[PDB]
């Protein structure tokens, strides 16, 4: 297929749709280049602002990945909406800083705790400037979600701008899981920095060794068994279109930090939802001003959120979903799809069936 | 509870609510007595008219036996809509017709595809021409789907009256079932007419042998165990008021035929979704003008749908329901409620938060 070595921007106008970058400049100097989609590539060729926000190891791509009758960003431009497609520090084409380099330990130094904090709300005040737009809809996916809990239940300005929540597989904890990313609990620091080092996160040999890998080299591509996207977020593609899947893995992960990945082998072992713990009380302090990373009050967060579910889900795992949902003040949806795992909310087949059909019309009742 | 000897009417005004009844004619003979519920009890005391399709081996009162704050039709009918309870050939104030008595061979000598064929368009005819209304919202349960199906994919004119289809727990196949209903596959006509004889259809004993009925005896009463409604779609009473058993045993079945029990065991039988098999060659002819059963083309019904299927529905499995979402162009919406059956999406004490209140939205954003 002629995507798989088309960057995002090439991928959207391979379509026919409109594409535009845009620069975000965060906080403390990381430089974002976030694409648009401002409208259909016909249908519905102002408009109210929907933003994406890919989920763990993924890549902003992952909105645009498929057929343009299946691929979220797509049929919410043909909706009638105005698309963003979110990027993070580290990923492709967010890998640049005003006080150092890509190949700096400094720059990797992050995990989604500044994602959160930064890269968010500067996006998203740029959005809001750019479009004259008050207010926003949010859809994340994965550590996606994760980023918005964060953020909107420690930002009040921030919060006021969305006014839906949509999030698909949601993460707050990750204790039950049945993710290969269990076996990260095994490894201490100094032993995660000898395998994976600082910088960017490789999959290295590490899950070689583990029986789902085996598995998965047995029924698969070995190219997606050595994959850290699948690795970490599961190897079954039956609902996919497995015509494609050399498309995702050509621009999947994007770029994701050694850091973030201790972020949530920290979060694995305690099975709580907290800031990153960057060592030593000494180094909390001058990051939280406390000793101890601060936690996550999930029931802080109050815009209006919808989930949706995997049964199959290894990653964000039913049980621990099961108990997120009931501390949600102002859950005002929730779908289990039971044949669902992770990665289904963005390349099943049936997705636009299962999921985005009742975004497009959830959003039209709103705002549009 | 008084309800337990009340008929459809006098449970509907039981509660304070109005009531109607219209006699219908079919083509071929028929007399079905349709009641309506005008407008609600006070809460919206010209409307939109919604009709509601019971389910196998069910009864119309099936929409109103329960309390009016979870009872579909009592809380459509509060939210200003016109209800109808559709009544089909055989149940109870539907045993008469023109040409011949109850107590003939030939008055049952039916199954759903003259429901579909006959009664469906015979009592909405009627049901426009009365209320004025081009169109209606159609909602049916159990074989109450499967009968739109047939009718809506075969009948253009019928069809095109149809807003919005909402499918409960939906039937086009039923070859992976775990219901006791597989059993009738072990036995051929011959016996089937030994056991069962041809007219109204009673369990008799063929399922006491059954492990499932042994389990359930241990557990219910043996009122609901040998009652054909529930060893066909499920004893599981979990989700139940249980104090309303009695008044579900009362009213249900109202009157099945039992030629429309060996249509479908044939149709267990051969996994297909296809009309009855007369006998012979010469008998089909004599009803299709093929000497083949012909198939019904679930990819020819266009109505919009919406379905609502359970996770632990018997009958309406979800491998069967599987491969029936797929074959249906134009279905904008479904959910899968996992701890949901067969008969808990018209007696689940959770219904109204699980599916009415989802319908009653989904209906006031098309006609109303
Ligand atoms: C699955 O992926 C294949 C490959 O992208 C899709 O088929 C192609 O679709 C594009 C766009 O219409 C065409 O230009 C190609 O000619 C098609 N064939 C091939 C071999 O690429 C296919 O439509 C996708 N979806 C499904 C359900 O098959
Ligand atoms: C379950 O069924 C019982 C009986 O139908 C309900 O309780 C009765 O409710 C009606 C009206 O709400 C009263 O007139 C009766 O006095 C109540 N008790 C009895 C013994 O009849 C009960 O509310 C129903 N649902 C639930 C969840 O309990
Ligand atoms: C994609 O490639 C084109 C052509 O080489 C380039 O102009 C564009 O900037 C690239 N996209 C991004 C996000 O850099
Ligand atoms: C998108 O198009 C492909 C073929 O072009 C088709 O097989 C698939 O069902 C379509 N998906 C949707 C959601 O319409
Ligand atoms: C979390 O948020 C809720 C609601 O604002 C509040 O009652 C609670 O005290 C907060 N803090 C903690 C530690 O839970
Ligand atoms: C219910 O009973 C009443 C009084 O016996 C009768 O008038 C009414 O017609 C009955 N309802 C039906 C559907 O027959
Ligand atoms: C209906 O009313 C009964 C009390 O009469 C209550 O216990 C039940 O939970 C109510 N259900 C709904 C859906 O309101
Ligand atoms: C079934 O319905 C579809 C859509 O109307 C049609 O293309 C197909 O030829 C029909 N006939 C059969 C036998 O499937």
């Amino acid at each position: 297929s002629p995507e798989v070595t088309m960057n995002i921007s090439q991928m959207i106008t391979y379509w026919g749709y409109p594409n535009e970058e845009y620069e975000v400049v965060t906080e403390d100097g990381y430089i974002l280049e976030v694409n648009r989609i401002p409208y259909g590539k016909k249908n519905s060729g102002q408009r109210p602002v929907v933003f994406l926000q890919h989920g763990l190891l993924a890549s902003a791509t992952n909105w645009i990945s498929n057929l343009p009758n299946n691929s979220l960003a797509f049929i919410l431009a043909d909706a009638g909406y105005d698309v963003w497609l979110g990027n993070s520090r580290g990923n492709t084409w967010a890998r640049r800083n005003l006080y150092y380099s890509p190949d700096s330990v400094e720059f990797w130094a992050f995990s989604f705790d500044e994602m959160a904090k930064y890269d968010l709300p500067a996006t998203i005040d740029f959005i809001v400037k750019k479009t004259g737009q008050k207010q926003l809809h949010y859809v994340g996916h994965s550590q996606g979600t994760t980023i918005g809990f964060i953020a909107f239940s420690t930002n009040p300005s921030l919060a006021k701008r969305i006014k839906t929540f949509y999030a698909l597989a949601p993460v707050a904890t990750v204790k039950y899981t049945k993710s290969l990313i269990n076996k990260l609990r095994f490894v201490p620091q100094s032993l995660f920095k000898f395998i994976f080092g600082d910088k960017i996160f490789y999959p290295h040999n590490f899950f070689d060794q583990f029986l789902a890998t085996e598995v998965c080299s047995r029924e698969m591509l070995n190219l997606l068994c050595s994959n850290a996207l699948f690795i970490i977020c599961g190897f079954d593609s039956k609902n996919f279109n497995t015509s494609r899947l050399d498309v995702y893995l050509s621009h999947n992960p994007a770029g994701t930090s050694v850091q973030n990945m201790f972020h949530w082998t920290q979060a694995v072992k305690s099975g709580k939802f907290q800031a990153y713990d960057w060592g030593s009380p000494v180094q909390n302090r001058m990051h939280y001003d406390q000793s101890q990373p601060p936690y996550y009050n999930v029931t802080a967060m109050n815009v209006p959120i919808a989930v949706w579910n995997g049964g199959k889900d290894l990653l964000a795992d039913p049980q621990d979903v099961g108990l997120l949902l009931p501390k949600l003040p102002n859950l005002i949806y929730h779908k289990e799809i039971p044949f669902y795992n992770h990665l289904d909310f963005i390349w099943a087949m049936d997705a636009p069936q299962e999921v985005y059909n009742d975004i497009v019309s959830m959003i039209s009742e709103d705002k549009k």
